[PDB]
């Protein structure tokens, strides 16, 4: 099995851990893990394309975006291999992320080691606002917190 | 080129940006940046094994050792891959690093991408303190600052 980790901070009261876990080499990747300090309600969960920390959240780029395609929720064939949805934000402000997802891995094409996982403002629209930032970010809004995914124990 | 960079933080006032490029796929990769506050003199410099940040720098784990060979100075044929010598502050407590290694790799079977990269409290005594300590770490100490190394523009 291949274990990734990621610790999110920023700016604000936001911060978390992520564990990404591949049982299979192209298998599904089980994302779960906690944030808190959010929002009660939905966030933007994605992969970025970088990294990059170097001016905070926003040097992480795009979302992962290899393919080459529109941005949907993580259930649309039209997404980014970063699109992950959204997760939830409880009354307390505490999420507990708890995602599978196919598209993304751990090892071979779609590798999101050394990338950035990001947690947004608002919810992700997942591509059905009907307009062009819609198509690009969701609407997901500014970068709450972030951490390069790095290889765990 | 294939570009790398890592974001160094940790408990102190210790905060840097280290660059790592690597023109030849296999061969020697410039690492170089600024880390600021340190106290001058020698500060060990190393990539440790994980890139888990969960609990601060010391989850990152051992010096990157993919070989199983005791720790040396970046110059000794017996070296951990993560062994990169020591940086220098200046009395401002700024260290300009500059450093050229051919051992770590950002492509290939043991490359840093996804791992830590630390700098320590002391210096790193290259293996030849005549303690179990030396063979290890080196005697660098603490782990003042640290990021994951993630993939950049
Ligand atoms: O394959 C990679 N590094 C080897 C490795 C992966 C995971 C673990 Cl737990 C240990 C070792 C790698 C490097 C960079 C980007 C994507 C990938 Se996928
Ligand atoms: O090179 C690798 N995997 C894909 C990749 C290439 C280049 C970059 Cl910048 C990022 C990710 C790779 C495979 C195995 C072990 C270590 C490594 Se590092
Ligand atoms: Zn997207
Ligand atoms: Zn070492």
């Amino acid at each position: 099995a291949t274990k990734v980790v990621c610790v999110l901070k920023g700016d604000g009261p936001v911060q978390g851990i992520i564990n990404f876990e591949q049982k299979e080499s192209n298998g599904p990747v089980k994302v779960w893990g906690s944030i808190k300090g959010l929002t009660e309600g939905l966030h933007g969960f994605h992969v970025h394309e970088f990294g990059d920390n170097t001016a905070g959240c926003t040097s992480a780029g795009p979302h992962f975006n290899p393919l080459s395609r529109k941005h949907g929720g993580p259930k649309d064939e039209e997404r980014h291999v970063g699109d992950l949805g959204n997760v939830t934000a409880d009354k307390d402000g505490v999420a507990d992320v708890s995602i599978e997802d196919s598209v993304i891995s751990l090892s071979g094409d779609h590798c999101i080691i050394g990338r950035t996982l990001v947690v947004h403002e608002k919810a992700d629209d997942l591509g059905k606002g009907g307009n062009e930032e819609s198509t690009k970010t969701g609407n997901a809004g500014s970068r709450l917190a972030c951490g390069v995914i790095g290889i765990a124990q």
